């Protein structure tokens, strides 16, 4: 391989410039297979690429990890491959009441509430998406019917004190995220995760153009549990939004 | 009147919802000219203001001022008189060599290099544009035939930038001025929606403009309502 | 003219040296009425400049605008001009109860809420006044009788949030200042502005003199609403301090 | 399950309260293998667990993945299960000319340089490993021969350190990884224990040494049962 | 004793409402001689205190130790006893090429290099002089024919300044020390009243002195009765 | 002397490579006295130095005065003379209800609530103590019997606001220190002191060796006051272990 990690060569990719980047490798099959002739390229650690094809060109779907570490590296390893578009795809939980699960959330941008980013820009730039990207994904969703939100993502390096759980081993949140939760509750940030920061900063700084796409899977701020298919139904349909997405950014 | 700076009522706005932000009065009148039924309402310090219509809906447009600060008193008086929408025109340079003077910029996000977005979130907290603005921005530039650039914009509150612009080149930002950390952070963290547009006329290397933004913001603000 | 935004050349300051600089260009042709030969230099968005005699010697009267951006530019076009001492001249709330509405504010050093003093001097350099400058306006409001206060005030960028205030359209305030008022009143911060920290920081770090008055025109510690006059005759004090002082800086 | 991602119940523990934590499952798999009764649990995502025994009791090996991140969640959801003492072994390269390939280095505290650390404790808190921890790794290692440094690890998030190493070579810092800070601050801030021990395979200048370090963490496992 | 550290009661103090602070015990001595009835009354570590009296009135004479950390708990104590007025003097090098040997300066405000203020105001607050000790102290000065410089000096807790010098020359700095950013931050942020006067001992380019300073500061602190 | 402020040469350290450093002159002699051959060499301002023998080799004690400023001088001094180990002794308050007076602390890191350490690293950097001086340590409280706790300190530039003492002259506590004293407890730190955060971040820096051992006199979270003996039994038993210590690392 021409890559530190991914274990792919770039004749691996057959030109591919989009690359559809979920979290968990477990998804990355169910994802190709949406599309032509899904071909598994690599397994490695938690980065398992497939190659697809789509309206005739080669499209790649690889997992990136937890946290912006992991995902930096498959990030900068792929766009070295020759990626330039990235479509991140995940569940999410929400934090706003007004977002019910089965709804579709669209990030703009993201809070910074990590450190990897901030080997690729300073905290001053921002986390933000491509607007294609953005648009695509907001068209795609529109296309299925989807409700969808379109906003701030909070994107943590941690899934416990930086998104203000108390039900831990030590019940204790440092002073930092103590009383967080409300404030970004207030500010209008839609939901947590740990991925996002990382990969838009270094996108957007780096002349990479992305987006990201999640179904909401759960709800914290509400007391009514997800139904059985508290993911399936949903990350169905997050997934045929991303490769409907990818359609139009080919 | 019923706002500290800006000498207006609520009954001045007629159930405005949306207003267009340039810097000087000068831009204001030229903006409000292009509109329906425009109307001189007051003029304070920094801040004068018209109301106009467009499709048969009350929209106002103010002067900011200056910077941070001042456009930060605009934002917020405007919004406890009804506002609900901001659109910021303005004229800039650009600082990468493939943006021509003429061309249009259209500013997802801004690196928040001043101090007055620090007074609505932290650093962390992204000072980035509403979808469904920047969306009618770019909508508005392609109607009239407008090469547009959409991305990230420098803003600080020195007009002799920094006090790392080579930095800035490097990492794509298309631009720089003063105010748009500001009015995007201050909007995207207080359920306000925000967009901005700026006309490029000058950059290293290579009224019309102006002219044409303009008529951009109002077409953009069309769509909006 | 010499310079971007005043639209003024070298030649109309005459050879003046020392300006007298209010926040509101209406604010400018009543200080230069208070002196000899008051003359209307040039008029530019909120830069109204006026030129006149004070003792034989040529004084400048200009309008910064609000915000310490807007200031900065006034301030670095009139040293340009060739200005070496400047009198900043406002009318200014209290935080503190026993500061009354007609006393007036002399600042020996504001606490630096903004950005723009950042670009010339890092925080940890002072925003203080200069000493004669501050010796002129304490000694020419002792000559006018005036209750005066000699102390801190706090200069920040924006005049909603940092200024703790609530009554406003989101009725929030973000973490850093929440708190911040009881904080700067337990410190004996004596009132809030927007534009001090910048002119202080600029002067004391570039060789220029600067000291700054203000008359208090409300109290916000206080359930008493300001008399009718709530400004005027303590506006009219105020300036006539600025100029004594100034007579005594020439 | 009892935890969010780890796939395990705490009868799944059966009374452990010491865990292995290295990166990877491949490493995870070699570590189990040296101690009684091994037997895998669960595998989910980066997190690859088994149970084995030392000296009659309980111990988990689990793998992090990579980074401060995937490590804070490993190390929580371990602790709600029971788990109150952890240790990380490695393999890094080394910054210091004296350092040679086939050593062991056992840190005492780490340059954090990470993100995720200060979602535990402020920056002026030590990431510093406990003191049993420590000394149970190197009378480990004293007791196989290895030649051992004892001292400072810089962590960072990047697989590239930086975005300050010649800085960190004055200032005497053994060498660079991803993962301790994080590891020794959420530890040493929250009542658990912590260490953290690496076998180098390279440095400038000048499987046997990830086998070496293998066996010196599960010997100091059992020194802290 | 009523205090922690310094060995004093309030009855010790006889009504004393005014300190002057210097860094050693030697200094102490020195000051105290040039008053009436001059007492020492204890000595503790770093605090070496004394009592005299300026017109009919009680002073306190007390070393701080060096750096903002001892000062801190000599002001406090003080405080607690009774002391609202605070005047340190010192002798320093200068780094203005103006400023002479022999010349006095007398500080307005201190640039915060120092740790321990931030103990009581956060970075934005200014470490500045009250307004009657600054005063007090230039018209001591120039009541004894002293050539004075009045601004600021560069407070910072290394004897080797910095871990920006041109920097600070470049801001018009008048000279480097210690203990005057903790001491004035912590005085303007509690309603006590503080001033700092210094004689210059060294300068490039271009007890005498100590002893012209002491007696500057003696003068200072009867008018400030 | 060859040193700006301790008033030694290197001559007079006799080979000297292990320095004792109590803060307090006054406690320096003892320390000396339980060694062979103590011997008075200087004494200027609250830097008092003897020379002692230990097993045949020349051992420092010199006190370090108040506070990381004062320390830096110290122990950069020192080092300039050839002192390569340095073993703090003190007695301390402790924050946790568990530790008791009479028992001995000894100290693996420290919180760096201070500014001088910040002229040796970068905050990023552990002010940890050396493994062979905290194991020396740990092994003389041991073989004393002393009940020893081995830990966390936290190390403040204040006596009183940095440890959020409220019996003050203010009565306020600046927002940064507002609440910390109960998330260093929850953080499972044992004490506060002035000085460790400098002496341990120096020499970790700059391939110095130190540790540091101190004696609970006294604990602000239990009722009961401590003995009338307050310190002298434990001050005793601190300093035995700190000479016992010194003799496992010469």
């Amino acid at each position: 391989s021409d890559v530190f990690h991914l274990g792919l060569t770039k004749n691996d990719l057959q030109g591919a410039q989009l690359a559809i980047v979920p979290g968990d490798p477990e998804r990355v099959e169910k994802i190709a297979a949406l599309m032509d002739k899904p071909v598994k390229l690599a397994s490695h650690r938690e980065f398992t690429s497939w190659r697809a094809e789509l309206d005739g060109k080669a499209v790649i779907v690889c997992s990136t990890g937890i946290g912006g570490p992991s995902t930096s590296i498959a990030v900068e390893e792929l766009a070295q491959l020759g990626i330039r578009t990235f479509l991140r795809i995940g569940t999410t939980g929400a934090i706003q009441p007004h977002i019910n699960v089965g709804d579709v959330l669209v990030t703009t941008a993201s809070v910074r509430l990590d450190g990897a980013s901030l080997h690729f820009a300073p905290m001053e730039f921002p986390a933000v998406a491509d607007f294609a990207c953005t648009t695509a994904l907001v068209e795609a969703a529109k296309s299925i019917g989807a409700t969808t939100h379109v906003g701030v993502t909070a994107s943590s390096d941690t899934f416990y004190p930086g998104q203000e759980r108390y039900d831990t081993y030590s019940g204790r949140v440092v002073r930092r995220f103590k009383g967080s939760m409300e404030e970004w509750q207030a500010m209008g940030v839609m939901n947590y995760e740990m991925e996002s920061a990382t990969l838009l900063t270094m996108c957007a700084s780096q002349g990479l153009r992305a987006g990201m796409v999640a179904g909401v899977i759960v709800n914290r701020t509400q007391q009514e549990i997800p139904n059985a298919e508290t993911m399936k139904q949903t990350e169905s349909h997050a997934v045929k939004i991303v490769v409907e997405a990818a359609r139009r950014l080919l």
